[PDB]
């Protein structure tokens, strides 16, 4: 087989890449290791920047996103017993974030791509990559019983966090950095209305609470807890009932509790790779970056990584200037390690953080009273929570 | 569940281990995310150390292998024409290697586990590590549609290269060594009678090539092929057309072709990472290093590592010595560096290198001489292919 850009994996990233790339007349092909269904078998929910409505849109897939996606021009935080409103349009000059899942944004693209026959193989096993220091890369894979070959230009580590592109990188070029909470979140999806139609991020002494809604029609709170808790130890009704303690009177007493669709414990961690390139392999998405829940900047990162790899390789194919493809990680670093900074300021005024003493939590309680009592603070988190402006190439 | 050392993978290094802790009566659970046949499906050859060979037997799994092994006195190094042979058993006081197959090694560990019913779970999948670093780590993992726990004193990460173990390792704590050699082994199983009863290592200007056999009715053989070849480029009369051209004469005179059974191209690459352990979890096998198969080496360290945890367990098990598991690293990359450094000497002096100089090829020629011609030569060669004596704990 031949392409101009090979891409590795058919989640978000890798889909959004190809389409936009499909859009530009650059050939791409995707390798998908799972099946299509066992791809949208994962339920993700998703809070989408200013930044990543318009890729989609660029992309052509955002039809279902305008008809079905949530715009938010507001978010809360509870602390001290009160509801603490930010608001994000007004604090930004016009700018929101919209509600759509990443399962309805994947299903979207992957309809699109289908639709337009832009190749994928799903089910493309032992995945490998060659000589990626030449200016003729290839991609190795077995499907259906036969070894094939996939011959590029560049290759896209769309992998996610366990892909094969990240280690497909000498580790002696690589500088890793990670962080582990002490901490996970327990969350329960429900098919009942929101108690907002605005999430409310809650800091309570019991700990960390979230009030979201994946849709229109289905609801999803968390609640912090430790990292040896057993999902199975959780009740519907004991979720339920930690859930309303650690929200204000008034929104606990409004909160429709029901049947949980689903329910899972999931760990909060930081990890970032620099730089996120090497030779004719650019990494993009969880492959390179993982971003705590907290600032639901996951999903965000991963538009953004794609948004500048796409715009760098239009430089290249049009401009002839590929030598721009080589600031690459140091575009997209800036804008991943800002994240990783508001997703730990969150994180960090939100959680109960384990053996901590009275003078933290006190600074902890002032640093939301400070911030979400200032213009200057409420600013700083408007901006960050709609997303910072793209940076533009050179 | 409950066990006192948790082992990821029942590969080799895995199935060994805990028969070794089976029968030494300490509790050993060994989670697979495979199933037992598809482990089995991996075809894989052998040439076992004394020292591999005494493990398995003090692992009460050695009846087949006794029956069925192939003990190997010699082996021999062609080049210039010639067959160079090396008295392994002369040079060594007595020592010799076993042809038998790694294959046929975890069937037969499987038969032993399977028959004293100690615990492995297969098809173990999304296992998860945690709190290393405290005195009651556990492991987590999801079988037939439920989450399970298990907890433990020590966990074993003989999961292989592309295991979870070593991932579950911060990377600030590792440091990674690793080395890709510029060409591959084109590898064909045939059943046909092996052209000698001692494996040949031969060097010729066209490339390197080796005769060698899986088992007494089995017959493998390689040829050294550029990194970009195809298998499919490759017809079995191409293969043996090229292999004989690399061989002396007289061997490649008596030598029996037939259709191949299997055929592919391997790659040669070196990885090693240090230290081997955190806090409670300890690497053994593949996915702690990799050698490349001039020496054979892969599956003999695979053996002395978890020959020298198993040492160390009984120590903390037994003696209350549990400090000296720290010193499992240190022993460990002691015995895989001469490993390493010795698969990387025989891998010099047998194959051809890209953009070589003339002073190149005749250095290289000259070490052959040296080496083969030399008493004290021939025996750092037999030294190292026997296998160097297994360092005493302590
Ligand atoms: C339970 C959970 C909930 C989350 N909720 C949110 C949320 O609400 N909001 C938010 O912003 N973020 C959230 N995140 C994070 C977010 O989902 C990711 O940031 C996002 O999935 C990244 O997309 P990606 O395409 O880069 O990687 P992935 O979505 O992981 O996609 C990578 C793809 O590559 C494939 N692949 C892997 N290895 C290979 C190989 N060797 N060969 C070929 N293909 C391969 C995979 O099968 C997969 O399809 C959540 C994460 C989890 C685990
Ligand atoms: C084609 C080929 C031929 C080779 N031929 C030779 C030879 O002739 N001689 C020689 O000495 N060496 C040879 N080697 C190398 C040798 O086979 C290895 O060194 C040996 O397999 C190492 O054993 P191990 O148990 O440590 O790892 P593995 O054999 O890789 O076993 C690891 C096990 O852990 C499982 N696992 C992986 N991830 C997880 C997870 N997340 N959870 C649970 N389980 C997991 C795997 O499924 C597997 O069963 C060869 C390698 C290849 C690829
Ligand atoms: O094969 S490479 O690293 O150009
Ligand atoms: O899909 S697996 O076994 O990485
Ligand atoms: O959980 S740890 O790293 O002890």
């Amino acid at each position: 087989m031949k392409t101009q850009v090979a891409i590795i994996g058919a989640g978000p990233s890798g889909l959004l890449l190809g389409q936009l790339l499909h859009k530009a007349g650059i050939d791409n092909v995707i390798l998908e290791r799972q099946t299509p269904d066992y791809v949208l078998g994962r339920i993700r929910a998703g809070v989408l920047e200013q930044g990543m409505v318009d890729l989609l849109r660029e992309a052509g897939v955002d039809r279902r996103m305008a008809r079905d996606g949530l715009v938010h021009e507001g978010v809360e935080i509870a602390f001290a017993g009160q509801r603490r409103r930010i608001d994000l349009k007004r604090l930004s000059g016009g700018k929101t974030v919209t509600v759509y899942g990443q399962t309805e944004v994947t299903r979207d693209l992957m309809e699109a791509r289908e639709a337009c026959g832009a190749t994928t193989v799903y089910q493309a096993a032992e995945v490998r990559l060659h000589d990626l220091q030449g200016e003729r890369p290839y991609v190795t894979f077995e499907r259906d019983g036969e070894r094939l070959r996939l011959d590029c230009d560049y290759i896209a580590g769309c992998d996610g966090f366990h892909g094969i592109s990240r280690q497909s990188i000498p580790a002696e070029r690589l500088k890793v950095f990670e962080r582990v909470y002490p901490f996970g979140w327990l969350g329960l999806l429900a098919d009942t209305p929101p108690v907002s139609h605005e999430l409310i991020y809650a800091n309570h002494p019991r700990g960390f609470a979230l009030c979201s809604q994946r849709s229109a029609t289905r609801s999803q709170y968390y609640v912090q807890v430790p990292l040896s808790e057993k999902v199975e130890d959780w009740s519907d009704e004991r979720f339920w009932t930690e859930l309303k303690a650690r929200l204000p009177s008034e929104v606990a007493e409004k909160l429709v509790t029901g049947p949980s669709l689903e329910k899972s414990i999931a760990p909060l961690r930081s990890f970032v790779v620099e730089p996120m390139q090497h030779g004719r392999l650019f990494l993009a998405g969880d492959a390179a970056h993982i971003v705590p829940p907290t600032g639901a900047k996951g999903l965000n990162l991963a538009a953004s990584d794609v948004s500048t790899l796409y715009r760098l390789l239009l430089k290249a194919y049009r401009e002839g200037r590929g030598e721009l493809l080589e600031r690459y990680s140091a575009i997209c670093l800036r804008r991943i390690w800002k994240a990783e900074r508001f997703s730990w300021w969150m994180t960090s005024v939100l959680h109960r953080f384990p053996d901590t003493d009275a003078f933290s939590q006190r600074i902890q309680q002032t640093e939301l009273e400070y911030y979400l009592g200032s213009e200057a603070g409420l600013a700083t988190i408007a901006e960050n929570y709609v997303g910072l402006p793209y940076e533009e190439i050179e």
